[PDB]
């Protein structure tokens, strides 16, 4: 069955330079922004639209050596990025994919909001853990800080 998690968070970046780095240009900045966090990210297959491959390599010491993600759907006009967690890490057999969906939208402050929801398809039916989801959040408000650090000081970066 599905468990869905919703969560928003906000940044100080404008939502289109935001989505410009952290969303299309993840495969480049997270191991190089937040290499505690993210190791290498690899390209498997595709070019960059709905069906790519990446296997996210995590540092040593972490809970899990790698997830494989499948990039779902990219909305450039709404800001809205969807991708799946769908080999490696947790994946197996209590959790067969976790989908993702992410929205950024702008705020009249000159920031913006990230809404973010997670749905866990289990076989049967192995409770999610709240420890699960919250390592989840926390290392998406790792990437987005340590993204938006880089944003702030490099300012010709994603324009």
């Amino acid at each position: 069955g599905v468990f869905n998690y919703e969560t928003e968070t906000t940044s100080v970046i404008p939502a289109a330079r935001l989505f410009k780095a952290f969303i299309l240009d993840g495969d480049n900045l997270f191991p190089k922004v937040a290499p505690q966090a993210i190791s290498s990210v690899e390209n498997i297959e595709g070019n960059g639209g709905p069906g790519t491959i990446k296997k996210i390599s995590f540092p040593e010491g972490f809970p899990f050596k790698y997830v494989k993600d499948r990039v779902d759907e990219v909305d450039h006009t709404n800001f809205k990025y969807n991708y799946s967690v769908i080999e490696g890490g947790p994946i197996g057999d209590t959790l067969e994919k976790i989908s993702n969906e992410i929205k950024i939208v702008a705020t009249p402050d000159g920031g913006s909001i990230l809404k973010i929801s997670n749905k866990y398809h289990t076989k049967g039916d192995h409770e999610v853990k709240a420890e699960q989801v919250k390592a989840s959040k926390e290392m998406g408000e790792t990437l987005l800080r340590a993204v938006e650090s880089y944003l702030l000081a490099h300012s010709d970066a994603y324009n």
